[PDB]
């Protein structure tokens, strides 16, 4: 189905997006496990293979509709747990916005499936958001250290 | 252990030509698959996900010696099999070549634990190379459409 | 819930669409059979069942919605195995054609859960147009007596 | 049971047209291997673990008649697939060409058991024989590059 | 193979601290323990008993090279949990040096398999070090007190 | 429960002799092994695993008592199987005489507890001996060749 | 990979020494066993399957080199049990410097693959010698009709 280039150009703002939240999401994972918090590294292990899917869905859709996927091109960092939260936050209320932005288009130009992958992905997104927020509001309730703690495995284990 | 900058270096070069080959097999699985090359495809799926764990080991050695792993940066396509697998052989001498250098910078600085991740990721290679040979071999023998046949599924399968 | 007359129509329209692909696609397996590619015949019989399915909800919509479901009503043949494949992608074309315009008229006339239908039926169809499509490709790659002998058994097996 | 020197030549000669085989098959599954002909090299391998059970009963039978085994003298390679099976072919019509004279030479000196192992040796040489004759007339039916083909696996085996 | 008595001096040199590290691990697990760091203490254990494998490892390659291994002769302790991670880390920082050392030596007087031995030492012993500063940063960013707790088990439990 | 020095100072003794025979049965289980003894090297494996188990107790009771565990501190060996044996057996003999010594000491200072560890390992000191007095008289029965063939495996196990 | 003429030529000079302890060793295995020695021969014929391997891998390293292997060339023999071990072990030291001179070779050229192949060899050649050697202080220490009942099984097994 030879798409439309205004369609093929949105899912490629969405792939660039989604290729640099699974490099954030994975660097997250190696810091924060250097640093010795591995549960929550687990989880941003999690998070960086669940943005995986997401691109390998997105290249999908624009081969079938006959564009060409960029991949060459694709981060916000962070110094203690706090900040990397923070980070992949506003990540995810950047995609968030993308996606809104692009479910629209794709309806105003009758691509109704297209606009379908964008609903899928804002709902995926603002399940993200719950829970990344959920994490801050933990956080800043018992405070970073204790955060930590919760979030560390004794040394017997990891 | 406080590393020094140019086996970082060499190991963030390492790190954009793993990033890029996995970006380019996980493009080519797609690709193939759209083209009905099922099994082929399937294959430069686990070689994608093979370059993601050779990605991964080099991110954990750069936190290791305490540099910054550059993932930010990040490709040769392809209109037909023969030329898909060209393309993932181009690059895999390409870095066979950057790790071949790489394993000497490390054997003169005093780093000989970089020095065998380099041997690794340098023996690694030449079994890539070997396979990927071997195809376009079997390619140049039987010829480009009985290859394709070959690495294609019937249609009640996928 | 008695329906809108005009979304009972368009119901009806799917349904003459759908009970067709189920004779075509029927058709099409016990050909195939005959020929010998019983491999590709099995997935035409899956085909045709899926559209059976497909018609049958259409069906439960339009007893629900009070109207009279229309099935007295119901051909692209083929004579070798790239036209009968040309043959099931026109229909699907067909199909997906009728299937967003009758989205769009649903949604206009505030029945959202008949849209939803359609939108469901839409990206199954998108997902028939993808299959379909890359087997036509292939069947171009590596030529007719190929894609025919990959989709045929031996012998001692159909 | 010290053994008549003629039938300890004998059984010498026929050790080493053995070892021979044994080394021309494996050259043979590795070469076959490396150009992607995988399901045929898989058959020279288990041709060439044959032979070794053959060359160890005739070392077997050597030292039961006080003789000395000689294996420190022991080829025809090929190009394609069918120099490959003609120079297999060819090797086998010597062997069985030696084990005919053999077991002659035995019934008529009255060394009835050795005359046995190369009544088997023989028969075992006219099934190999069998086999390749059938594998030369099929690559004659369907050409070469369809042979290759059916002896390769596809990308995502081997 | 009689060995240079340089190398078997290197190899000596590594039992040496091996033997202090096995003692030291060992008591830190006891002294741990009675403090109440269970979960620490546990690991401690298992780093003695990687270490007694060490040693075993470097006995068996001294009596190969017909050398003399010195077991006579054989410590940092600590006072907190902190000062009982910096002893190790300090002792392994210790071990790294020699084994770096040692390697080289071997390498220069052509004694490969020695050399390769003190590779994997040195491999190992980068291990242990990521590991000792991964559980001394969190401790750095959680505090003493809440990475003992995190390290000490209820008192249902040990 | 703060301990009498002499009492930590007894315990210590014992724990210098106990580090000496882990290190002495070590060196003899790669020693005999190398020699081909590997059915008595295994022996010795165990008999120096059961001293490590005696030094870690002896550990524990002077740590309870708020001693300090002296382990910075530890050699007989043997050309031949008798005198490995022999060697082992004089190290046995003295430290019975120790902890003999050592009951004694405990019993009149009123720690019957420590009194009571003494009687332990005195008891297994006993043990110990018996087991080797008994090998050196079927040693000195069959003669040393045949008792080092009996503790010998053929080459196809060991 | 074109590989340098001069590696191809010490990975065929290995080759040959492999051959050549393949069926020294196989040759020996059935001798031992014609003597009674059935133990120490099942040694002998693992230990010919593992030079087996070797060249194996000796042939596939060559030919990815696309070098050409040459195995149509390729013995110390032995009356008693003695004579055949120390044929063995002269074959083994034979072995290990032609792997100490190769991988320095394929170090100076810069074929770290090659050398990394020569590496592994030279490490188990060494363990062949480590266990050659011990059992030939075996048979010094209890004698060699000892070492031979040893290693030789009763009638009612073998
Ligand atoms: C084009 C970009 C990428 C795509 C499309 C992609 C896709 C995928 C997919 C589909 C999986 C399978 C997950 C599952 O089975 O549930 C996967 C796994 C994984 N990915 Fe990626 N990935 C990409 C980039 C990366 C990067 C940059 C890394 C950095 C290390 C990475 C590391 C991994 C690892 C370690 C696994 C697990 C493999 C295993 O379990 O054996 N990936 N990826
Ligand atoms: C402070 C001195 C030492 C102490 C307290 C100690 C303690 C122990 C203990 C408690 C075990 C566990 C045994 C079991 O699970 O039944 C063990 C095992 C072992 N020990 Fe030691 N040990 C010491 C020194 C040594 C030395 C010098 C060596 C020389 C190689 C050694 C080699 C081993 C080995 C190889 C094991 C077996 C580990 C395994 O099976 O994975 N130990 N030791
Ligand atoms: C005197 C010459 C040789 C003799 C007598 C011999 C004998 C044997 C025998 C009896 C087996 C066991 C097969 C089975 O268990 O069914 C075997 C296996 C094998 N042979 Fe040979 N062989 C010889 C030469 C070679 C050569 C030149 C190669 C070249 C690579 C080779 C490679 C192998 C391999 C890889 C195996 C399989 C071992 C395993 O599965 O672990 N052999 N050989
Ligand atoms: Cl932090
Ligand atoms: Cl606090
Ligand atoms: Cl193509
Ligand atoms: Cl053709
Ligand atoms: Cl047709
Ligand atoms: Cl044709
Ligand atoms: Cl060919
Ligand atoms: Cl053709
Ligand atoms: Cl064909
Ligand atoms: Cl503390
Ligand atoms: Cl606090
Ligand atoms: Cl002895
Ligand atoms: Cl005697
Ligand atoms: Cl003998
Ligand atoms: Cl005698
Ligand atoms: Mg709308
Ligand atoms: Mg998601
Ligand atoms: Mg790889
Ligand atoms: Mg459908
Ligand atoms: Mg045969
Ligand atoms: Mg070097
Ligand atoms: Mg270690
Ligand atoms: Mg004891
Ligand atoms: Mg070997």
């Amino acid at each position: 189905m030879k798409g439309e280039p205004k369609v093929i150009e949105r899912l490629n703002e969405a792939l660039l997006l989604e290729l640099g939240a699974v490099n954030q999401y994975w660097l997250h994972y190696r810091l924060l496990n250097d640093w010795g918090y591995t549960r929550l590294a687990k989880k941003e292990r999690e998070e960086s293979i669940e943005e995986m899917h997401h691109a390998d869905k997105l290249i999908d859709r624009i081969i079938f509709l006959e564009g060409f996927p960029n991949l060459q091109t694709v981060l916000r960092i962070g110094q203690n747990v706090k900040e990397v939260l923070e980070a992949d936050l506003k990540g995810e209320y950047d995609a968030r916005a993308s996606y809104k932005e692009s479910r629209e288009i794709c309806d105003k130009l009758g691509d109704y499936v297209s606009k379908q992958l964008f609903d899928e992905l804002l709902a995926d997104e603002e399940g993200h958001i719950d829970f990344l927020e959920t994490q801050l509001d933990l956080l800043a309730k018992i405070g970073g250290e204790r955060y930590g703690q919760l979030n560390a495995a004794p040394a017997d284990e990891a």
